[PDB]
């Protein structure tokens, strides 16, 4: 089969209670079940529309507050799908696994894969020297079950966010796919996707077709915005991507969608609201790519488009970048940080008098909340009209522009395109990426722009 319908539920989570001990296994249960009741009307209505496939978000059925005990009794021991086991069908084959059974219960019946993320425990002795004090390792991991209900891949989260201190880390990076009659897929979760393993590695060394992704990602702008990256990492990787996220705006998080390699199919931001949303698109099983990219080729063939630039630092995420401003409402700007130089051709809609956009490089190590090598080129609206405020969180704009065209000499070529719009909007089908590595506008923005971003990574500088 040549085509899918994939689908991606954001879901707004029913936490659970905060209290001063552990609660009991049949609490846990009892409040997992409120959930997985929601769940289930997102993945029988998916089912009602012919999806093949639908992705729920992290931390969906339990959420994110714990510790290694408070988190305990919401925890199940899930086998390696090698055993071959539908749990709908063979219930206590491995004890007491209530939640497995529910979910393989509601991909059978619903004939439909289901994705979703929830809690692993695996028991052991001091004989294992790796063996935590307190008995056994917990693990943040996805599963995912086939439309006849059998448990076909486990992937225990390698990539931990700081804060994540319920939960241990593998031994060894786990590589999961998994294979269908609508392509060879591959699976990860929420931070994974600013690291080499097992992110990286899927694409480069499985060649899966599709990524799977539960995500509960809290939005920072001005480049790590959900919506934004998620669709970008997928265009730059040349993948389809289902993005799946929690609704919680009071820590910033909404922004899911489904990414096909030469644009966003669908996407929801909403900071409004306390609903969720199931969102459905058709994709291509075995998507084509364009020739690759080479990130460096336009950018190292020219001369600066500027000199005497009028230089300043600003600060992106706790980055030092190195900025010029934009003077007028169209130009030609060249600016440079260590190896990485950043070029931009722009023309606006009109000049509104107030609203600044600089044009920034970095070539880094970023060290805060994780550490990991960043090259760097922006075209971004600053907070203010104050250029200490190039780089911080900016949710608005009202400058819009006739064309753009931005490029730099990268160091490496696993570079994400980014285009963001005011109010948190993509700009699918307005730009594209040339082989010689230029990002550029087919036409005019639909609406003003918050950002034009080139986000490279240096995966073996981390
Ligand atoms: C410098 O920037 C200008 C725009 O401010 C570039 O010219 C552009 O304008 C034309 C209007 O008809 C477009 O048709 C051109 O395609 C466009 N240029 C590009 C490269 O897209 C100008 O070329 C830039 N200078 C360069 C790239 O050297
Ligand atoms: C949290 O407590 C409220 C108020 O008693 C209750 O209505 C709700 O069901 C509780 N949630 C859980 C998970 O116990
Ligand atoms: C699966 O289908 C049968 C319908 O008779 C029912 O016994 C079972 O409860 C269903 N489970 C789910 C999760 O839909
Ligand atoms: C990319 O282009 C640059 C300069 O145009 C060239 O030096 C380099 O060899 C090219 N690399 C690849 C992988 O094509």
């Amino acid at each position: 089969q040549d085509t899918f319908i994939a689908a991606v539920y954001e879901h707004a989570a029913i936490l659970p209670n905060a209290t001063l001990t552990p609660v009991s296994r049949e609490e846990a249960l009892a409040l997992m079940n409120r959930n997985l009741d929601i769940l289930e009307g997102a993945i029988t209505s998916a089912a009602d529309q012919g999806a093949h496939i639908i992705v729920t978000p992290e931390d969906a059925i339990y959420g994110w507050n714990f510790n290694r005990d408070s988190l305990y009794p919401y925890l199940e021991d899930i086998p390696d799908p090698e055993v071959n086991w539908i749990p709908c069908n063979n219930r206590n084959r491995f004890g007491q696994t209530p939640v497995q059974e529910r979910l393989s219960c509601l991909a059978k019946n619903n004939s439909i894969y289901v994705v979703a993320n929830i809690g692993d425990k695996k028991p052991c002795d001091t004989s294992d020297p790796q063996c935590p004090p307190d008995g056994r390792y917990q693990y943040n991991t996805d599963v995912v079950f086939d439309s006849q209900g059998k448990l076909v891949a486990r992937y225990h989260k390698q990539n931990l966010f700081m804060g994540e201190n319920q939960f241990n880390v593998p031994k060894e990076p786990e590589i999961v796919t998994f294979n269908t009659t609508f392509g060879s897929f591959g699976i990860f979760t929420c931070f994974d996707i600013l690291f080499h393993d097992p992110a990286v590695t899927l694409v480069k060394d499985f060649h899966v077709d599709t990524i799977v992704f539960p995500t509960a990602w809290m939005n920072v702008l001005p480049h790590l915005s959900a919506v934004e990256f998620h669709s970008a990492w997928a265009m730059g990787m040349r993948v389809n991507f289902l993005a799946s996220n929690i609704h919680y705006p009071s820590k910033k998080m909404t922004g899911s969608g489904i990414y096909a390699p030469n644009s966003s199919r669908a996407f929801h931001y909403d900071m409004k609201t306390e609903e969720g949303k199931l969102l459905l698109s058709q994709l291509d099983s075995h998507p084509s790519h364009s020739a690759v990219v080479n990130w460096t080729s336009y950018a190292s063939s020219i001369e600066a488009l500027s000199s005497g630039n009028k230089e300043f630092k600003g600060t992106v995420f706790f980055d030092e970048f190195t900025f010029v401003k934009l003077t007028g409402v169209a130009g030609n700007y060249t600016v440079c940080q260590k190896d990485l130089c950043c070029h931009l051709s722009y023309k606006m809609s009109e000049n509104i008098p107030n609203e600044v956009y600089a044009l920034g490089a970095f070539d880094g190590l970023h060290t805060v909340e994780g550490r990991y090598y960043l090259q760097i080129c922006t075209l971004l609206k600053c907070k203010t009209t104050n250029l200490n405020t190039c780089g911080d969180s900016a949710e608005t704009a009202s400058t819009r522009f006739e064309m753009f065209s931005l490029s730099g000499t990268f160091g490496t070529q696993y570079v994400f395109p980014e285009v963001l719009l005011s109010e948190n909007q993509l700009a699918p089908g307005e730009f594209q990426v040339s082989t010689d590595g230029r990002l550029f506008s087919l036409k005019p923005t639909s609406g003003p722009v918050l950002t034009v971003t080139l986000f490279g990574r240096l995966y073996e500088k981390d």
